[PDB]
C-alpha cells in the first residue's frame, strides 16, 4: 500500500543529512516525516556492521567481547558490540573481521551474517549487518591481542561471560555512568530468556 | 577523560535536530562530531520497546512483533512494538499502553531495562526495553483490539520464540521486509544460548 512520494533535503553535513519525506498513507492521504540519513552510504548493502564476537577457549566459559568508547552524540561512554561503517567495495564479512581486529585485537572466524537490519527505523534509514564471529582464544594470534584503533578512535575492550551477560552488564551500569547499547541489551535479555 | 565542550545547532525540525558537537579527545585534542537528537525528549528515555512474550497453553510461546511502513526506511519493517514515552508517563506504563495500541494485547510487566542507546555513533536516542508476558488464554486477549492513533497503520506478527531467527530470515527472503536490529539481536541470542 504505502510508498515514498518525495525526499527533500533539509540540511546536509559531512556525515549526516536531514530530509523531509513525503509518503502515501494506506488510506490514500499524503503525509510527511523527518528522516535522518548518513551521507557515506554508496553501494553497500548497509551502512555498517556490528560484530557479535564469541570468544572460545578451552576450559573457559564463552565470552561475548564488547567495546566501551566515548560517543559524542550521547555525551558519554557506551558499551556496544564492536562496529564500524563498511568501506566502499568492502564485504560485510570483511568489514566485520577488520573492525573486530581494529577495535579489539582479536582475529575472528566468520560464523554467520545477517541481512541488512535497521538501526532506528522511525528516525533514520541506517542499517547494519550483524556478523557473528567466533574467536579461537587458544590460538597464539589471540593471546595478548592489542587494539589497532584508527586516528581519533579510542576503545576499551570488555569481555563478559555469555552465561551471565545481563547481570554483568547490570553490574557495570551500577558502578559507573555508562549506557549499554540496545542491541547488546536485547542479546543479553534473550540469553536469559532462552 | 573525554567530554563535550559545546553543541552547535545545525538544523531543527519539528521532530529531529542535527547538531555539531565539539568534544575533547583523550589526547587533549579538540574534535567534532555530527549528532542527531529528537526534539521531543524531557523522561528517562525517548521511547520504549516491548518484548511481548505471548503465552498460550499447549502452544509454542510466541514473540509478538509489528510490521509498519517506515518513511525513513522507504519500506516496511518488522519491530518490537514501540513508541515514544508521553510526558509524565512511566516506562512501564508506556510499554503497556503501546503494546495495547499496536497489538490489542494486554500484558504484564516482567522486567524493564535501564535507558539503552539506539545508535550512539549517530544519535542520543534512547529507549527502555520492557519484557512483558501476555496470558493469551485470558478473555481480554481473545480477540485483541488494536487501538492505534491517527496515521499509525500496524500489522501484528507473532512468531514462535523457539524458532524466531529462522522465521525472521524467511520473512526477509520472501516478503522484502527489513527486520529491526534489536529484534534480530534477540533472535540470535535465543539460538546462541547454551
Ligand atoms: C503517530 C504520529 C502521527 C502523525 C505524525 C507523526 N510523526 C512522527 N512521529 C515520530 N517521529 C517522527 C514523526 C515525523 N518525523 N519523525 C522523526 C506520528
Ligand atoms: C574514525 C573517525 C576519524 C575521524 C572522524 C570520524 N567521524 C565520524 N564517524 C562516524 N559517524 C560520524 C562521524 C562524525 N559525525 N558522525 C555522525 C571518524
Ligand atoms: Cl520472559
Ligand atoms: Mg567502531
Ligand atoms: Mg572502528
Ligand atoms: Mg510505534
Ligand atoms: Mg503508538
Amino acid at each position: 500500500k504505502q510508498y515514498i512520494i518525495s525526499e527533500e533535503l533539509i540540511s546536509e553535513g559531512k556525515w549526516v543529512k536531514l530530509e523531509k519525506t513525503t509518503y502515501m498513507d494506506p488510506t490514500g492521504k499524503t503525509r510527511t516525516w523527518e528522516s535522518v540519513k548518513r551521507t557515506t552510504r554508496k553501494e553497500q548493502t548497509a551502512d555498517g556492521v556490528a560484530v557479535i564476537p564469541v570468544l572460545q577457549r578451552t576450559l573457559h566459559y564463552e565470552c561475548i567481547v564488547l567495546v566501551k568508547q566515548f560517543r559524542p552524540p550521547m555525551g558519554g561512554y557506551c558499551i556496544e558490540f564492536p562496529a564500524g561503517l563498511i568501506d566502499d567495495g568492502e564485504t560485510p564479512e570483511a568489514a566485520a573481521l577488520r573492525e573486530l581486529e581494529e577495535e579489539t585485537g582479536y582475529k575472528g572466524d566468520i560464523a554467520e551474517c545477517s541481512p541488512a537490519v535497521c538501526m532506528d527505523p522511525g528516525l533514520s534509514n541506517c542499517t547494519i549487518h550483524i556478523v557473528t564471529v567466533t574467536i579461537n582464544g587458544d590460538d597464539a594470534e589471540n593471546a595478548r591481542p592489542k587494539p589497532k584503533p584508527g586516528d581519533g578512535e579510542f576503545v576499551e575492550v570488555i569481555s563478559l561471560p555469555k552465561n551471565d551477560l545481563l547481570q554483568r552488564l547490570d553490574a557495570l551500569v551500577a558502578e559507573e555512568h555508562l549506557t549499554v547499547d540496545a542491541r547488546v541489551y536485547s542479546y543479553a535479555l534473550a540469553l536469559k530468556h532462552a
